[PDB]
RNA sequence: CGGGAAACCAAAGUCUUUGGGUUCCGGGGGGAGUAUGGUUGCAAAGCUGAAACUUAAAGGAAUUUGGCGAAGGGCACCACCAGGAGUGGAGCCUGCGGCUUAAUUUGACUCAACACGGGAAACCUCACCCGGCCCGGACACGGACAGGAUUGACAGAUUGAUAGCUCUUUCUCGAUUCCGUGGGUGGUGGUGCAUGGCCGUUCUUAGUUGGUGGAGCGAUUUGUCUGGUUAAUUCCGAUAACGA
RNA sequence: CAGCCACCCGAGAUUGAGCAAUAACAGGUCUGUGAUGCCCUUAGAUGUCCGGGGCUGCACGCGCGCUACACUGACUGGCUCAGCGUGUGCCUACCCUACGCCGGCAGGCGCGGGUAACCCGUUGAACCCCAUUCGUGAUGGGGAUCGGGGAUUGCAAUUAUUCCCCAUGAACGAGGAAUUCCCAGUAAGUGCGGGUCAUAAGCUUGCGUUGAUUAAGUCCCUGCCCUUUGUACACACCGCCCGU
């Protein structure tokens, strides 16, 4: 019930339409144009990106940061 | 002998196998030996004496545990005598009550609770408190589908932690899930005055019970006792009791 | 008669312990359990989990225990005698120690033994015995309180876990009313094993050494059991029942 303590909700991940979109670019030509680095841990495979953001890049489950 | 409901009775006997003669007197228990009327008396008060109403009991005899501010015995170093060590007084350890505390978790209060719960706890113990994350909400019904139902986290504010528990930021697991209702699981949460099991105490004292038979209409009683002995209802013995 | 006492012979002419009848307590345990009825909670938890704290906090009152108040003694050396036991784990990592060095000390590294009458271990235990110091002085009694330093266990010792070394040296002069336990290898003075245990016993249960004074009786006190008697009680005296 409402207790007299504030409590912060859980972690609901907002669900994202479309994402297949911003994966690769099509052009006319046939190849196709990554956005995203790959990551070369063999825990994953080669199909995986790294998480965008504004610094620097991040893995999936491997959880390893690569600098510049 | 006989009789009675039995205590008991040579009369309370000679009584359904009722009948010798003759006076007074009682028909459940209260109301009530009360009211009124008469009568007797200096007075107090004696004699005769109801009804209305109310109740399903009131009473008599007698056996077993019960309870005595009744009597008589027996046993016990958790009772005493004669003694030994002592405790209670001093310091320390432990437990309980009280005070105090965000909390100082709780049960047990004369034997038969207080170095007890096998309880000599720094953390787990923990059942108590200040605080924060994980779900360990199975399985069904109905919302959302592989285009994603969510878990797993990094420069920086952040408790407490590099628990991403959040917030900047999205690849990662793919139908294993998220949401409302039934329902289910877990619970050192409450009730031992609902219990089961276990244990303690009366009691570790020496006390219980049938079979046959005797007595009484019967409940019931003797056996299981006046006495002597023993740690002992342990034996002996007097004895309607023998055998267990 | 049951049996009792003393004596001779003979190891013992009463060694100790386990279970312990019918019936009953509103005796204790829901906190031993996945033994459990009902009730409460169940996502923002009364479960679970983590960090830290508290069960230990003190004007005070009570019960089990330990050390003492000393000369029947304290301290310092030497002599010499035992028995129950225990000892390398499913989860699991905490076993018992001989032997040679370092250090006053607790403790530190290697060489080993034992899955056990084999190795610790002939468990060279304490008390006791012998010889000096001390001399009735709150004193070499008593060792509370406390400061500093050094080691082990463990992730963590502060609210000293424990141990060791040096200082500190309080109360206490055999204890009021009251009260506990005990008849022969008994009480008592002493030590050693087991449980608790990562470090660990002022507790409990066992083992062993030295080892007595008094009693072979009673119902006075504290309780229990039984017989006789009385009953208007049978929910049983916490009973029944009279009157304004
Ligand atoms: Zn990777």
């Amino acid at each position: 019930k409402s207790y007299t303590t504030p409590k912060k909700n859980k972690h609901k991940r907002k669900k994202v339409k479309l994402a297949v979109l911003k994966y690769y670019k099509v052009d006319e030509n046939g190849k196709i144009s990554r956005l995203r680095r790959e990551c070369p841990s063999d825990e994953c495979g080669a199909g995986v990106f790294m998480a965008s953001h504004f610094d620097r890049h991040y893995c999936g489950k491997c959880c390893l940061t690569y600098c510049f």
